[PDB]
C-alpha cells in the first residue's frame, strides 16, 4: 500500500480502537475522544488536562447531538487538524 | 510519530507532491488528479483510463467550480475513500 492508502488505514484503525473501549463501540464518548487526543495527537494538540475541555472538545465536534463523536464527525476533526497543518505551513 | 499524526502528515505530503506537477502548484489539475488516484489509490479504486472519468471524478470533487481540486476539496474525496473503508469492517 501508498503512504495515502496507509494513512486511510490509520484512520479506521485508530477510530475504531478507541470508539471501541466503551459503550457504544462505533462512537468516541468523552474520555475515548479525550485519551484519543492526549496519546494519539500529543505533537498537534496541547494535552487535555481539564474536564471543561473535554466539554467544549466535544461540544464542537458533536453535530447530531448524542454527546458522542461518530465516525463521520471523527473524519470533520481529521479534517480540520490536516487543514490547520497545511496552514501552519 | 503516533499513527495518526503520520497519518495527518501524508496526506498534506501526497497532496503537494502531485498538485506541484503542474499548473497552479496549490491544486489538483485533472492531469494531476488522475495519477494521484492512479499511483497513490490503486489498491482502493479502479484505475482510471478514460477522459470522461477523469472529467466525472473531478466534476464531483471541485465543490467550488474552478476546475480543480483544491486541499478542502482533496480532504473530502479521502472523507470519502475513508468513510467506505470504515463502513465495510464494521
Ligand atoms: C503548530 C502545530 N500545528 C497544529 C496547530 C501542527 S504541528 S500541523
Ligand atoms: C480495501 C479495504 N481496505 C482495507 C485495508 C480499506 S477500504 S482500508
Ligand atoms: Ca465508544
Ligand atoms: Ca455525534
Ligand atoms: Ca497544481
Ligand atoms: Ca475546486
Amino acid at each position: 500500500m501508498s503512504e495515502l492508502e496507509k494513512a486511510v488505514v490509520a484512520l479506521i484503525d485508530v477510530f475504531h480502537q478507541y470508539s471501541g473501549r466503551e459503550g457504544d463501540k462505533h462512537k468516541l464518548k468523552k474520555s475515548e475522544l479525550k485519551e484519543l487526543i492526549n496519546n494519539e495527537l500529543s505533537h498537534f494538540l496541547e494535552e487535555i488536562k481539564e474536564q471543561e475541555v473535554v466539554d467544549k472538545v466535544m461540544e464542537t465536534l458533536d453535530s447530531d447531538g448524542d454527546g458522542e463523536c461518530d465516525f463521520q464527525e471523527f473524519m470533520a476533526f481529521v479534517a480540520m487538524i490536516t487543514t490547520a497543518c497545511h496552514e501552519f505551513f
